[PDB]
């Protein structure tokens, strides 16, 4: 009954947190505290959902790069005392959101699917960053999607419908899979699958998520593989 | 220099003639001998070039599953005193075109140019059509891009810049691949590289190849992994 299988990226397959922190590092010597730095990606993330939230309301589009660059600079006035970056530094720290790595699982689970489904991801991110993240992610797809194709960021209906129409299949074809309630939900609105994937580390040991019960979703799983057995996809 | 290869699809990398004549003469049993059923496929290549090339000069866009299905039924009329087809089985031939077979260098010279590049499919095709040509061809692509996400078939230049700005790279960053040597003079257009690949059975044996002199592309090669050796991408194990 489902074809193709929808997902989130950034969380959900990838964790960006750690990415995020040990890329910024890496970058940044010791003009930087972990504690500092690691304060600053937990703002940069909560930075990001907000502009996107406004921009949301506003039914507009832009480039989510220019979000997390604009993002930063405001970040780094605000962290000024503490340390600074050119802006060449700039430019690379806000690469670190194309290079996130995938939770151990996702590879795997992503190969087992494909038995059986088509497996695209429905990133709000741009169209080139998703494609980097593959890379550093070893996320092979069936196809790319991204807000960027729709001109409207993921609640908006018209980003899992025109999905659907790319695809070639009916929403109720398609099983939306995130670690991120807001986005279920709104495939729901559609007609779509829904199928929430706990990753209790998203935010790091003490960030905190709302919580979802069984039967809420159609499937709720803790790793793509265990989605994959669910689903009725042999193993290997 | 360059960031991503972009890749003609029908025939560069996939066998669609072998493919088709396979496809309908198991859908359509003893109701057409394969000399028949040959030359309608040969046709129904030639009327979806001959569609293109009328959408093209109209700067217009059309579903090209419908642009093979409208052809078709028109040939089934052309051919309607040697055999006839119900609408299922229209729908049914249609998806020949949905399962081209690869060439037998793609996937491991695609395999090899990741490396170095990005790859993904620049086609005609409509998008669903190209993901589903992904399995039966065993594509496995960096992105997939179909005319239908800009409105306007190869030659016409919001194809290539479109790709390029959603690849986030200057169409000098984008090499083009292909078999047919309208795609690349019009990549050149916009100041990509080209990249040609000699396809001598595209149109059957007896079939007549396009003749390309060196020194026309910025590369001519006979195979996708001889593409990847002369960029310099390590060979694979």
């Amino acid at each position: 009954q489902f074809r193709a299988l929808l997902f989130d990226v950034q969380g959900t397959l990838t964790d960006f947190r750690s990415t995020l922190i040990e890329h910024g590092l890496s970058i940044l010597g010791d003009r930087v505290d972990r504690e500092l730095w690691e304060e600053l990606v937990d703002q940069w993330r909560g930075c990001y959902r907000d502009e996107l939230d406004s921009l949301v309301k506003q039914e507009k589009w832009r480039s989510v790069r220019a979000v997390y660059r604009d993002s930063l600079i405001n970040l780094l006035a605000k962290f000024s005392d503490s340390f600074c970056a050119t802006s060449a530094e700039v430019e690379l720290l806000t690469d670190g959101w194309e290079r996130l790595r995938s939770w151990p699982d996702v590879p795997s689970g992503l190969e087992q699917l494909r038995s059986k489904y088509l497996v695209a991801a429905l990133t709000n991110a741009d169209f080139s960053a998703i494609v980097n993240v593959g890379r550093s992610a070893k996320l092979q797809w069936d196809a790319v999607l991204s807000a960027q194709l729709f001109g409207a960021y993921k609640p908006h209906r018209s980003t899992y419908e025109g999905a659907a129409t790319l695809l070639g299949i009916a929403p109720s074809e398609i099983l939306m899979v995130a670690s991120h309630a807001y986005a279920l939900e709104a495939a729901r609105e559609v007609g779509a699958g829904t199928a929430y994937v706990r990753r209790p580390l998203e935010y790091g040991p003490t960030g905190r998520t709302e919580d979802v019960p069984d039967g809420r979703f159609d499937f709720l799983v803790d790793s793509i593989s265990e989605l994959a057995d669910q689903l009725g996809c042999p193993r290997l």
